[PDB]
């Protein structure tokens, strides 16, 4: 369980990570914790038996909740969360449970996640950012840059995604 | 996990059990289940994307909410039970725990479930069950008739419990 998220030490959090199995290793911690502090907002606030005996032992540290599969199926189940912000965050889960489950070496520049990114909403409805992403895939280039821009689109949607859920 | 709950069916369950024990472990998976079939009305109802893959796994057996303190917790939290009704289950579930990791012995009519359902508020305030369940209590008696009694008490607790919760 982490301290509390700003924008800009989420940013250097994600800046220091300089491949994609770091990064996303920690993405996936910042997002948990990003879903963990939007979890007392589905509850009860102003009745003080409610918070100490119920909702506290919901979000205890190892207790039910935490895990951002069962916290994101609920906020998704009591209708709390677009479709479109779900669908983002358990793909970075399950890419997340693919690099640290089956594989761990690909890059920010690899075919496997190319197709993660296109399938990742925040980033594919920024459309001067993918059409940049996509004119840089497709152009004499260099792989170190489209590396960059990859993760500073990565590093976009875990920001977009962290400012949806306060 | 259980059928579906009728009072009569769930009647005949209870009736059959013929101590403390056998009662209070049926009484336990009667309002576990009681609970679970609850917990479809805390969530979206009319949109399949989040019932197939958001509620579905949140309520399947051996699941996050297939544990009535888990469950208990949740509704309380959500502002859907009050507070007389969250009190009952979990003093049930409290005595339930009593009886299966610490002591299996206590019957009907002992000094440990006197106290207990002293503070059952679906005993407790229905007046004359109470005050004849004391008369009876503190009257040349029989260990049988008062037993009976205490059992029927306690089975009329689950049923108005069960009958909150539908």
């Amino acid at each position: 369980a982490m301290a509390t998220l700003t924008e800009d030490d989420v940013l250097e959090q994600l800046d220091a990570q300089d491949n994609l199995f770091s990064f996303m290793k920690t993405a996936h911690s910042i997002l948990l914790q990003g879903i963990r502090q939007f979890l007392p907002s589905l509850f009860v606030d102003n009745d003080e038996e409610i918070v100490e005996y119920a909702v506290k032992p919901l979000l205890a540290q190892s207790g039910p909740l935490d895990d951002i599969d069962v916290a994101l199926r609920l906020i998704y189940a009591l209708g709390k969360m677009d479709k479109w912000l779900y669908a983002d965050i358990t793909h970075f889960s399950q890419y997340w449970h693919y690099l640290n489950e089956q594989d761990e070496t690909p890059g920010f520049a690899d075919d496997i996640t190319w197709d993660f990114i296109s399938n990742v909403n925040s980033i594919t409805r920024n459309a001067t950012l993918y059409d940049a992403l996509k004119a840089m895939k497709f152009a004499v280039w260099s792989e170190a840059r489209f590396s960059g821009m990859v993760k500073t689109a990565l590093t976009l949607a875990v920001t977009t995604t962290l400012k949806e859920l306060t």
